[PDB]
């Protein structure tokens, strides 16, 4: 009869496994406490008030013991006579993090060792009618692995040292376990070595047939037709007839097709395939290139006992090509969707929380909506994280955000034993089978940075030169197999129509990593390494830039969420805890970049704002330069979109979903039509018109050279016809040609792109660092008007640069922010909030660059 499934999400409880020293130190954790499933024991402990919130102030240290301990979960559940009657009864674990031993009514059931795998076990003979006891013990991966690791001839190059000294330097357990790399701490997140039943548990019972999957395999898709094949995976316990019926519904919900196929299934695995052709398909396009049209494929399988079982897949029909052809810049790297080369615009996505089990659908959706709102068309889901929730991909499908999907390897050099390899293979098979039917998933990538680290990081170079050359060969072979063969075959076998990429950055093992004329690049000599000036971005142009970034502080409201008024100084212990770059020493690097442009911030609120401006203006330079270089570059994914906790990072959106200056700037430098005017270290300003349209853009552009006093010193305007999908250099001016004896400290230049009379894009250029400028003191008028929300009109008598609007702790949203105001030209922004007009008015704060730098102290001794 009908497949039944019961989710075990009731009365779990957890305690320390008896016999540990932590049981003596934390008696409340030696006693049973309530546990949420899905969950982490860490968040159970926080909920029980056994430890404080590790995000708040410097509390991170107070929960570290939990990741060094072993934990014992239990739940009771009821099984009826009718379930024990069924031909099959299985327990299914969607997610155990990570080393787990599971017993059922006292008897061994399952050993598990991969955060990312699903575990199905025959339970029928171990269950009893009535009450049943399920027990799950989770073992700390640090406690388990270190004793073994300590005895090995070497430790593989890994990730980050423990700031708490509870693993040896450069001997990381994280390398040897399939567990989200970022749990062990990263340079924008806390060390939270979670243990937990972090996804659902079910008791499933079935008889003749179990439906394991529906996959709509896209064989070919173009304007004229899509040929697909609906593939049903059926597990059978006995031989017998089945009938599959298949309804196909179009984007509009109307039936486009209906199909039937009979088959006989045999014990074990069976596949029933139904060929489907759709004429003139309504294809799925990314954001900015058309509709995100999707079809619905509804299958029903009637087994030998007459019972039917439905399964649906929502499909976006589209072709995906990773085009790499030789040209005058080397070898191209371009994402081509439905035959359209898409310049990739976006960022790198990390997990949404240090505790991934508690993330809400709301947060998943607003994170993607943020990306869509900033004119992005791709997110790269970085390999140091975890594979996302099904719902996350659903939303990406709906919004047209392409996903570059790393497998969850974050840079550590993997071991080359067969067991590790086959463990990882099974992970890949399940994740690819789980995610393949999402149209947004357009590329699979073997890892983050393993090859470039092997080739370019000092510790890897020293390591690979220290082992015997034959051992180096064993380790390189293991990597080449895992990332070159294993993952590639999984994608070729299960998700055949999307490309695979061995490593980011790389050339898919054709050659070395991080080249400028082949494959992609992670460019970090700005911010990292030699910490070069941001204008150095103008000198670096790879075929695809898949990481680069600058750091900043989160919103002031977010800062107040984790820090108290006595902590408000980047050098306080609490702010140092929330700065994870360069082992707590990161403020030095942040101040280097802030001071270069803005000198010494005069107070903490100014420091936060200037950190965000330094980041926003710097990434603006780089992103604009990459887009203007087309077809030399074909991708810009900045590091990073988002945060796992409140703290300093390279994000454009902080942990509470609050936009930084960068995200507002990103909406602009990623706009489908854009003007870039970029002044390099040699005083040459290159002007370019960028268009992502699939049609020609008949337009005009203007430049205006201005005194800070509001005198218009020169004006120029040309026509331009901008070809579809291109960038066009329209000028290259020296400071002399632009200024001509005029004071660079007292002069700026405005560049605009127009389509008829509608302003498409604007860039304001300066000829000296902000700290040297004679910026005017702006008087900014603000007028309110009730609308939907409210309309807020701002007008400055003079140039006002990088205006930042806020409202204290009053929660309100703005349609724009971090903008420049030109003399006398009003800007209206939309204000949405639950607060009344009077409150908003009293709460409104308006900040600008001139005011911020006025009264600044000199740069420190």
């Amino acid at each position: 009869s009908h497949m039944t499934a019961v989710t075990l999400d009731g009365g779990w409880r957890v305690r320390l496994v008896p016999g540990q020293e932590q049981g003596k130190t934390y008696p409340k954790a030696a006693a049973w406490l309530p546990a949420q499933v899905p969950g982490a024991v860490q968040t159970d402990l926080i909920a029980a008030k056994i430890v404080p919130d590790p995000f708040y102030r410097d509390n991170e240290g107070k929960i570290q013991w939990a990741g060094l301990s072993d934990w014992q979960y239990q739940t009771r559940f009821t099984v009826d006579a009718a379930t024990l009657k069924r031909e099959h009864v299985e327990l299914v674990f969607d997610g155990l993090d990570t080393f787990a031993e599971v017993t059922l009514n006292g008897k061994q059931l399952l050993s598990a060792d991969n955060m990312f795998r699903q575990w199905r076990v025959d339970a029928k003979s171990l269950l009893k009618r009535g009450d049943n006891l399920l027990e799950v013990k989770l073992y700390s991966p640090i406690k388990k692995i270190q004793p073994w690791l300590a005895k090995q001839p070497y430790a593989l190059p890994g990730a980050y040292d423990s700031a708490f000294g509870d693993e040896p330097e450069a001997r990381h357990s994280s390398t040897y376990v399939r567990k989200a790399p970022y749990n062990f701490g990263w340079d924008w997140g806390p060390r939270m070595v979670n243990a937990g039943i972090w996804k659902d548990v079910r008791v499933e019972a079935w008889d003749a047939v179990r439906v394991d999957g529906l996959h709509i395999a896209q064989q070919r898709v173009d304007a004229h037709s899509a040929q697909v094949q609906a593939q049903l995976d059926l597990q059978a316990g006995r031989s017998g007839p089945v009938q599959v019926t298949l309804d196909v519904l179009g984007p509009d919900g109307q039936k486009v097709g209906q199909f039937t196929q009979d088959a006989v299934v045999d014990p074990g695995q069976n596949r029933v395939d139904l060929a489907v052709r759709i004429a003139n398909p309504k294809r799925w396009f990314p954001a900015g290139y058309g509709a995100q049209d999707r079809y619905t494929f509804v299958a029903s399988v009637r087994d030998a006992d007459g019972d039917s079982q439905q399964i649906k897949r929502v499909t976006g029909l589209r072709s995906v090509e990773l085009r790499r052809e030789k040209d005058r810049f080397g070898k191209s790297m371009e994402i081509v969707i439905n035959g359209i080369p898409i310049f990739a615009k976006g960022a790198n996505l990390i997990p949404l929380d240090a505790f991934p089990a508690r993330v809400t659908h709301e947060r998943m959706r607003s994170t993607l909506q943020d990306a869509r709102d900033a004119n992005m068309n791709m997110l790269r889901m970085w390999g140091g994280g975890h594979y996302q929730d099904d719902y996350f991909y659903d939303v990406a499908d709906e919004l047209g955000i392409m996903i570059w999907q790393d497998f969850m390897f974050g840079g550590a050099v993997p071991p080359y034993d067969v067991e590790f390899r086959e463990n990882t293979r099974q992970e890949a098979i399940e994740q690819v089978k789980r995610l393949r039917d999402h149209p947004s998933l357009v590329l699979w990538c073997g890892n983050n940075e393993v090859q470039t680290g092997w080739e370019n990081w000092g510790d890897r170079v020293k390591f690979k030169q220290s082992v015997d050359p034959e051992e180096r060969t064993r380790i390189e072979r293991g990597m080449t197999t895992l990332f070159g063969t294993v993952f590639r075959e999984v994608v070729a076998t299960y998700d055949s129509d999307v490309p695979y990429w061995a490593t980011s950055p790389g050339t898919d093992f054709d050659g070395a990593a991080d080249q400028t004329n082949d494959g992609d690049m992670h460019y970090w000599k700005v911010w990292g390494g030699p910490a070069l000036p941001v204008t150095e971005y103008l000198n670096v142009t790879p075929r695809f830039m898949s990481e680069y970034g600058l750091q900043s502080f989160p919103d002031m409201r977010t800062v107040r969420a984790f820090a108290e008024p006595g902590d408000m100084d980047p050098e306080s212990p609490v702010m140092r805890v929330h700065q994870k770059f360069d082992k707590g020493n990161g403020n030095k690097r942040l101040m280097l970049y802030i001071r270069r442009e803005f000198g010494e911030p005069k107070d903490f609120e100014s420091f936060v704002y200037l950190s965000q401006l330094m980041q926003a203006e710097g990434i603006n330079i780089a992103a604009s330069h990459l887009r203007a270089s087309r077809p030399q570059s074909m991708g810009s994914l900045y590091w990073q979109l988002n945060d796992v906790w409140p703290g300093a990072s390279w994000s454009s959106v902080d942990y509470y979903g609050r936009w930084k200056a960068l995200h507002y700037h990103a909406r602009r430098f990623y706009a489908p039509e854009m003007i870039a005017a970029l002044r390099n270290d040699k005083g040459q300003t290159e002007v370019s018109l960028v268009s992502d349209r699939t049609t020609p853009l008949t337009a005009r552009w203007r430049m205006r050279v201005m005194g800070m006093d509001g005198k218009v010193l020169s004006k120029r305007e040309e026509k331009a016809s901008v070809n579809a999908l291109s960038s066009q250099h329209v000028g290259n001016f020296s400071d002399k040609q632009l200024l001509g004896s005029a004071d660079p400290k007292r002069t700026y230049a405005v560049f605009e792109l127009l389509d008829g009379d509608t302003l498409l894009s604007r860039e304001v250029v300066f000829f000296a660092p902000a700290k040297q400028l004679a910026l005017p003191a702006a008087k900014i008028d603000s007028q309110w008007r009730a609308d939907g929300g409210y309309a807020l009109t701002l007008t400055s008598d003079t140039l006002a640069r990088e205006v930042w609007l806020s409202f204290g702790d009053v929660d309100a949203t703005l349609s724009d922010n971090a903008f420049d105001l030109l003399p006398g030209e009003p800007l209206t922004v939309r204000v949405t909030s639950k607060a009344a007009l009077a409150q908003l008015q009293s709460a409104l704060q308006v900040r600008d660059l001139a005011a911020t730098l006025a009264g600044a102290p000199p740069e420190p001794q």
